[PDB]
């Protein structure tokens, strides 16, 4: 009746079938306060589970922590409780020069540089969002006033070598990832983040709806964004309740 | 002079930046005839080529033949002649019982059960269409009055074992594909075809816009209406093309 | 028994057990005209099927279109209708400086740079031709007055990046195939083409006998530019060779 | 200019070159408060950081959050601030019958069911603890009076399908992991966890010392839920072992 | 410098450009005995080397030992010493019921169930004999009187699980190889052995000629040991003769 | 009532032996068993020389494995069928770290699986690691001999040449996979190259058998002493003794 990690029950969600899933537990309260009567439900480790109401419908806000592994946990347990739509909000780093800090990235597809996506569908299966969620997100983003890019997102199990950072303890990137950033760029990939591949694959392959939206905070080639980011997702969420 | 396979020049396209790419050459004339001023350009192997006009703009219509390799050739040479947008069109068989014959499947992503996609991007790259193209296609498809499904398509390099068919010469399916049909169905995969993985990956990784839409003519949850769904299918890809052009 | 794609029946074949399978439909007519009383059986998509008699014996000639996916459908449906032997003929580009435009290459194994071969057997399985088809083919090739090479062919699902061509729209090649031409060269690979890996693997793993012979129409290593005389000559040669190979295979 | 995620500087570590890295942030204070002069340093996200002293040497305790990605970040950033030794403590579920609740598992190697390890070394590289750290944990564990097992831990990027759980929303396990648990049992594997393949591989291939010890609180081969005073006892003991093990690693 | 494992010099070979490479060091002397002027050269580990002559020309017989790594070493070092052509000979157990005891199999290609081949060429590359060697081997086998099969050989890094043997210490076979024998059986694979994938791939990818011929002494699905052995080595020496003239 | 296929021995012949020392060279077997009591020739077929000896009153096996995981996995499988449960690899090796000197001892705590045969026992993800007691016992025997001792990762290769990135060979070619590879393993702290540990360790750890590897440094590519060869088998014999108590 009560899930293993989130420590909540189905009655707790008051029939919520949509969750906004940031990674940061501190984003959780703040997102809920762009909605109504935010109720604390549980807080175990990186998962802080809040209920709130949005346009007179119950919705979940659940932090996921960092990485596909912690994410796959939150999504599975919430789905056990009836949740069917999962909205990913956060911030990202752009790798295309034409993309500016302030812009929103809505993922049309994730490059699968993770491990947990593989635990749901084999590698040939695409990491793709639900079209309705991506649509709602694009719309909500455009209406916000921001410049908006639809495109492919590289989703990496690491922050440093998998995103080809050299400014690290050993200054070394494993062979697979050497020259990788330039490869994604010439392939038109827009950004690097760390959760969308597991999110989109586990959802696309398990009859769940998911999408990813994110604000550009750094550009490896070249606040208002963070605030307009959760603003954009709460509105994307609104659009999704039809 | 001309591109190596298609046998057309950039002059023949008359400034076309959008191509419609049906699989079978026999349908090329039908599609071009839904537009303004059809003209036959050439026929070489499985590449039958026509030029037409849509709202005052040139449009190429070009068959691809079957499978990722001949598709990869058409799309490459087309791109050399200035095409930047590709709308794939055809008829398909669904594998999800809730999908009726007559409906339109607009592919949001493809399972890469091909070889040619790996020649453009490693297996981790998503085989996804351009958002604008999938958006026009869904718009066009709904406009035609049919029910529309956006979802995943399994793109195989073979018609038989890769689509786990046992009624064959050997009766045999290689380990990789035994149980695969039920695996895809459980994963929500909508249908099978054989060029979308190669198309979507080559274009997504090369600065090109691509999309697929198909009419369901049969359900593997086992037709008569083949002619009609086809007609509806190419009307939709011509309307999607118009939306993409303006 | 009308097969799904080729749309012919076993009757249509008259007991034919051997097929010659070019890629181009246009070449099916000419291979036929090297044999007797050509019978158009069907034509759907890139698949053009013809019965013809060679040495008083019924033999199919079937176009396969470009690529393993297209080829596997054609071989599968032929095989459902009694064909046990298949001879691939075509053109190829050589990557060894000692191989001249106009020579004949008979494939002894293919590098599997394709996807359809995997739908019949795992990568560890060798894409190898039937020993008798390769023997007959080499013999036919010598007898026709051409220089003949036996060896490994790299068989690619693409004509462009998988054969490391940079003269393309993007002008770039994915990591896997970056530097790959020089690697095949250093390994003794003779040439590139697009269908041998799927054919050989599927046939070798399915109790079908098969082989591939191609005429060299370009050498990426030779600065020389060939002509149209020897071009037309060695394509006429190749299909003339593939018919003498088939004859040797019949008895 | 603190590290991006962790929110600490090298001066806050006070010259510490050893870290205890539990998964749960709620445990960091408890671990620190077994040492001398524990101070709260920072808490961002799932990263809760404390400092303490052990026998006259500064020690850091930093939580990692669930999974390889979250762990790799903590480890990388801890190393940038000078940490060269990483000791993982936690509780776990053993998949072998002969392994009992309250026992200690000390990992000598990890099956790599993660993705983050691959970002440091290719799959061929073993996910191996530092011999001195694993030696130090075996000694600490034994002296605690508990039964100790040295063996293989299966380390999965998921808690459900990748540990072959069927009690889930879809009830589905992907082919790769169907039958996998019996495979691991047959191969002598002691337990599932979710962070050891990444940590071990990252450290082994990066000039850092790491090892893993966990307390067995439940056995999946056994129906029962164990005594819930054994829960806290095993838990209390688990951190008493890694603190003693850490003291051994110093000196 | 001089060859590290083999313990012979290029001079010791007296210009030999062809080697006959058996697995068992015990068969080296007897292969060499069928040829003119047999001479013991060296014995280090699994590597027993002899020289002999075939119609005026020097030949080496060098045992390889068991498995691809041992074989990769011998071939490489013989290659350093001037060898260009390698004829593998031996005995085998068929897995096709239609292949009878005393028949000869000539490998036209190997399934790469090995690791060492990957040290010479990616998996996509075919483990395939030289056409000339396989043709000479066919002809020598045919001329012997034995029924001759040209086909695919499965080449395994293990004798036990990778050939799907369950009569073992664990009784257990890893997933990749569960049901694998039937699969090879269905695909037409003629037999199992343990060195050909490594030999064929490293030769085919390094400008060396090579082939494999083997006598069928037993069938998995179902005197002769002495007899098939003799026929097998007479076959390879005749093959070696054809290759030199 | 049963003789193993390759080794040609029975469980009776082992006299209750549950421990084997397993070097490469059969010539080392007689060397190793000379450090022990009442050596007994059990068999020799191909590259497998099998000796029973008594060590500190207990029955113990010494068995050569030849070169490579394939040959080695057969030896281990068949000894395991005969009750052997603990395996001690001894050998020579070549370091790739400058601080490691000729004459040092390396105890393998993990192997990079650059082999094929490991895969026949467990998927690639499974760690090729030694039993802890054996590694510990070996470290102990190594330090007690006076020599300098390193614990760490070993790169374990199905080839002597291209998979250890040697270019001093017939072709001078190294396949892409192993191009740049020595520098990669050097950067990852890898200690040494050899050719059997991955197969041995993976097969044993996945089959409920205990094993470990100790080797004497005879070369450093970034920079044989008979003393260090003798050191090596004395340590392994002494490691065995600590394993028997
Ligand atoms: N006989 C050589 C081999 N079995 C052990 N070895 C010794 C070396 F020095 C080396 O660099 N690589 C090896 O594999
Ligand atoms: N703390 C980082 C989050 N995991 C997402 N993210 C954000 C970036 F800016 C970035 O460059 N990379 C990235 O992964
Ligand atoms: N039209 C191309 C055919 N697929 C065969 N071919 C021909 C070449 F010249 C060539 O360089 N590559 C190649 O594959």
């Amino acid at each position: 009746k009560t899930v293993f990690h989130l420590g909540v029950t189905e009655a707790d969600l008051n029939g919520a079938t949509l969750a906004i899933i940031p990674g940061d537990p501190a984003r959780v309260q703040k997102i809920a306060e762009l909605m109504d009567n935010p109720v604390f439900l549980a807080s175990h480790r990186e998962y802080t589970v809040y209920r709130a109401e949005l346009d007179g419908q119950s919705v979940v806000v659940c932090s996921t922590g960092i990485g596909g592994p912690s994410t796959s946990i939150a999504v599975e347990e919430l789905a056990q409780l009836g949740v069917r739509t999962f909205l990913r909000v956060g911030t990202t780093g752009a790798i295309q020069p034409h993309v500016n800090v302030g812009d929103m990235i809505v993922t049309t597809g994730s490059v699968r540089l993770d491990g947990a996506s593989l635990h749901f569908a084999p590698m040939e299966f695409p990491a793709v969002p639900d079209f309705d969620v991506a649509t709602a997100m694009k719309a909500a983003a455009q209406e916000s006033g921001a410049t908006v890019h639809m495109g492919v997102t590289a989703s990496s199990d690491t922050f440093y070598p998998g995103q080809e950072r050299y400014d690290t303890f050993t200054g070394r990137v494993v062979r697979r990832f050497q020259g990788s950033m330039k490869e994604w760029q010439d392939m038109g990939v827009l950004n690097f983040e760390m959760e969308s591949a597991t999110l989109l694959t586990m959802c696309a392959s398990s009859g769940l709806k998911a999408g990813c939206v994110a604000g550009v905070i750094i550009n490896r080639t070249q606040k208002e964004t963070e605030a307009r980011s959760i603003k954009v997702v709460v509105e994307a969420a609104r659009k999704m309740l039809k």
